[PDB]
């Protein structure tokens, strides 16, 4: 039942064309990973005003898909013996002397279980001193390890602390330990002026926009990349047996380990996982912001379960002007990347991606 390029191209087009119309998406780049190989599909415009078409080289903002890079870099640090998820946060930031921090572990930051850290670091925070004030002033609503509340302020901090023992700035640690080893040479925390010709504009309510700088931006939402590098990132995570760098391979395994169970999802490091087989509605309902952003009770997996091959591993991510999603099933060696220059509802992303991967697993051969 080996699905031809043409039949794959038609499946993708048949889902993506109507999606971009219904959601008013100017531009989309799609990769489908199938039998060891990425396949690329591009639609519409990277830049409306200048009439520039999306290509497999166009850069998109990943928004929260950046957190998968943070989890893997953090896993690489663990594999290097530089940090432990079991360590108190104060071990890496002794300045966090507030009593509410006793009992909060690097594990908790990494997996949103610290007790209610907020969705974003406050816009008022502009430097180290104001960042410290923020964490020092923060009053948790729950005790550590009891409630998951998805938060860029939690994993963002985990990412900044993870790299401290390295003595490298985060961008340098990420480039040296993750991006260069995987040959992700068009993946940027800061897009160079030389690369700006490839950088899509984002769109929100008719306005051209790009993500604004912020504290812990690189760790929580600041990665930009094209559909080729993103496909290669998904492949490294889908088939870590192909990752020649040993500590990075082990980091990838740690980022897909199961730390907590929250209903039908398990929380990895940045990555989230549902067991396969999973029905569309279960994945789609999960991505609705009424569930995705809610504080929910966790069940600890003790010790953390190592990666399960029969998983739907995925991550959504947005910025003001961008909406993206990636998913893969390591058992089946298939996966999808959908990068867009408008932030449209997460359940619409998941439904499309799921439809395409389902159509790839249940293709017909009758003509």
């Amino acid at each position: 039942t080996p699905v031809s390029e043409k039949q794959l191209a038609e499946v993708v087009a048949n889902t993506v064309t109507p999606l971009m119309k219904a959601q008013s998406v100017p531009g989309m780049a799609v990769a489908v990973i199938y039998q060891g190989k990425p396949h690329y599909y591009t639609f519409g415009k990277a830049d409306i005003a200048a009439n520039k078409p999306v290509t497999p080289q166009t850069l998109f903002e990943l928004g929260s898909i950046s957190k998968t890079f943070t989890g893997v870099l953090g896993g690489d640090a663990i594999a290097r013996g530089e940090i432990s998820l079991d360590d108190p946060v104060t071990r890496y930031w002794p300045q966090l002397t507030g009593k509410q921090w006793q009992g909060i572990r690097m594990l908790d930051l990494a997996t949103y279980t610290a007790g209610g850290l907020p969705l974003q670091v406050p816009d008022e925070v502009t430097d180290n001193a104001s960042l410290l004030r923020f964490y020092q002033n923060w009053q948790p609503q729950w005790k550590p390890g009891t409630t998951r509340l998805y938060a860029g302020a939690s994993i963002g901090l985990f990412g900044a602390l993870a790299v401290k023992p390295s003595g490298m700035p985060y961008e340098q640690a990420m480039t040296t330990r993750v991006l260069k080893p995987l040959k992700l040479d068009h993946t940027w925390i800061n897009v160079p002026k030389a690369e700006e010709a490839h950088y899509a504009w984002g769109y929100r309510d008719g306005k051209a926009v790009r993500v604004s700088p912020g504290m812990l931006d690189a760790q929580a939402y600041g990665v930009k990349t094209n559909v080729q590098d993103m496909a290669n990132w998904v492949m490294a995570n889908m088939a870590p047996e192909n990752v020649a760098d040993a500590s990075l391979k082990q980091g990838i395994a740690l980022a897909q380990s199961r730390y907590w169970r929250i209903g039908s999802m398990y929380q990895g490091l940045g990555w989230e996982m549902l067991n396969w087989p999973v029905e569309a509605n279960t994945v789609v309902e999960g991505s609705d912001s009424k569930v995705a952003l809610a504080p929910l009770p966790v069940v600890e997996v003790n010790p953390p379960a190592p990666p399960v091959k029969a998983s739907w591993v995925h991550k959504t991510g947005s910025t003001g002007g961008f909406g993206s999603y990636v998913a893969f099933i390591p058992e089946k060696q298939i996966g999808i990347v959908m990068l867009a220059n408008t932030s449209y509802p997460n359940p619409a992303r998941v439904e499309a991606a799921y439809h395409i991967l389902e159509a790839l697993q249940h293709h017909h051969h009758h003509h």
